[PDB]
């Protein structure tokens, strides 16, 4: 691909577990979409990988992108665990399926999907549409619309 998709994501709770919502934008060859959505009892984790699935899951072919996000959640699963967590099986070794396990598949099915170029930012200052996506975020919560059917403690 000659250009590719950049995608921004945030999730946030008021409160954790709570109500929580996500915020995207992609932006591809000028045009800009926004994903948006709130939950009735989440947690920022959850939410944080909701924001990069619903973004990647709204790309139907495969495309390359970059993703810039402030999540720890998910750099650390994206860097550090999920090559062995789909190689166990999605399991831990007590053969308990992996925590957040329904939205990490998901991810993972996006990953196979795209070729993704993860940019792991610091910071909201020289990030605006990241800035936006914590206002979505945030708005979503403050009004939810549907039930988090993963969130399972």
């Amino acid at each position: 691909m000659l250009k590719q998709v950049e995608i921004f994501t945030d999730g946030s709770c008021l409160g954790n577990p709570g109500p929580g919502g996500y915020g995207a934008i992609l932006r591809y060859k000028q045009h800009e979409k926004t994903f948006s959505a709130g939950f009735h009892l989440t947690t920022n984790n959850r939410m944080e990988l909701m924001a990069a699935i619903v973004a990647l899951e709204s790309l139907k072919q495969p495309c390359e992108v970059i993703l810039s996000t402030d999540s720890q959640y998910v750099r650390q699963g994206i860097t550090q665990w999920i090559h062995n967590w789909k190689k166990r099986g999605w399991k831990t070794a007590d053969k308990k399926p992996v925590k957040n396990v329904d939205l990490w598949q998901r991810l993972d099915a996006a990953i196979q999907r795209h070729t993704i170029n993860w940019k792991w930012v610091k910071g909201h200052a020289g990030h605006p549409e990241n800035e936006r996506c914590d206002e979505l975020a945030r708005t979503a919560a403050e009004s939810p619309t549907l039930e988090d059917v993963g969130y399972q403690p």
